[PDB]
């Protein structure tokens, strides 16, 4: 834990210029349109313009306490927003052109959001949620459960059983819930486009995820400031802030990004809507 590899932190920040970035998030609306099966890794970088510091990032958690300083909060857990790039994934899956979403993120806004959780693995846990130790059940708080590490809570199960519960935050030595990993993994290699938002790509098995769907010849985009450890097997690599790719996508797909009605938890996805036509692509 103290010695626990934390990887490479503070790598320089890469800006596409302008006519490249237009370029660039035209070629994604492309690979979006012709691609059957959509999926989507998300990491800190989605979260950064909540006011919530990523990890390795210039002012990241690790990369500020490598160099003896501390990361800023810009707010409490519970009172960060969904930004532009949470919402649109939520527009995304609602009318069916994301077919599921891979998380490293504890910080529970896509489940805020109204992300439908039957389509979400949450790979490190939800600061959020505490799970019943003998049933398995779930329970999505409205402020964070007070422990990390798989610990008990101090509260108990209610369903219709007294187990204790414990949060759902993985330490170091803890392995990925299966669940959620055999879920992510299903999607990633049955997917013929995956997405990765603002991750470095440096956590195995997490990272390594999005690399499963370029088996039988699927495609790869990163969009991420800095460098990642999987750039090279990037079929497009977009250098610019997620929320600046992903509202521009969202004009060119034709959809609007919706309203937060704040913290709300959907177990199931709904029934999808109607969207735009296709273009025709050559
Ligand atoms: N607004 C932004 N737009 C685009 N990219 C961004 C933005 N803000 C940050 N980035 C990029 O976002 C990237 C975020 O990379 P990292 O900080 O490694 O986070 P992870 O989610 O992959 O960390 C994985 C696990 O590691 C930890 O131990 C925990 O257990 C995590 O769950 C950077 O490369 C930024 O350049
Ligand atoms: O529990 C904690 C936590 O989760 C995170 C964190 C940091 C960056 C993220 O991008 C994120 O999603 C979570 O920081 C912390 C910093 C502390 O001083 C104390 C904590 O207890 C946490
Ligand atoms: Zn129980």
């Amino acid at each position: 834990p103290f010695t626990a590899d934390k990887g490479k932190c503070g790598l320089p920040e890469i800006f596409d210029p302008p006519e490249e970035l237009e370029r660039k998030v035209w070629e994604l609306a492309r690979l979006v349109w012709q691609s059957s099966s959509v999926v989507f890794h998300t990491g800190a970088g989605i979260s950064t313009a909540s006011g919530i510091p990523d990890f390795r990032g210039p002012h990241g958690v690790w990369t500020m306490e490598e160099r003896g300083l501390a990361p800023k909060f810009d707010t409490t857990f519970e009172s960060a927003r969904p930004t532009q790039t949470h919402m649109a994934l939520v527009q995304l899956e609602r009318v069916g052109l994301l077919r599921f979403l891979v998380s490293q993120n504890v910080d529970g806004l896509h489940v805020r959001s109204g992300f439908p959780r039957d389509k979400l693995a949450e790979l490190h846990g939800n600061m959020f949620v505490e799970e019943c130790a003998k049933c398995k059940t779930q329970y999505v708080r409205d402020t964070v459960v007070g422990t990390m590490g798989l610990k008990a809570t101090g509260r108990l199960c209610t369903v219709a059983c007294r187990g204790e519960l414990r949060d759902t935050i993985l330490d170091w030595e803890d392995s990925l819930p299966d669940r959620d990993l055999a879920l992510a993994d299903e999607a990633s290699r049955n997917a013929d486009l995956s997405i990765t938002l603002g991750t470095s790509l440096q956590i195995r098995p997490s990272g390594n995820l999005p690399l499963a769907t370029k088996r039988r010849g699927g495609r790869l985009v990163i969009v991420n400031l800095q460098p990642t450890k999987h750039d090279r097997h990037a079929d497009l690599r977009i250098h610019g802030y997620v929320d600046e790719v992903m509202t521009r996508l969202m004009k060119h797909l034709g959809l609007e990004i919706p309203a937060w009605d704040g913290p709300r938890v959907l177990e199931r996805a709904l029934p999808p809507l109607p969207r735009p036509p296709t273009p025709k692509l050559e």
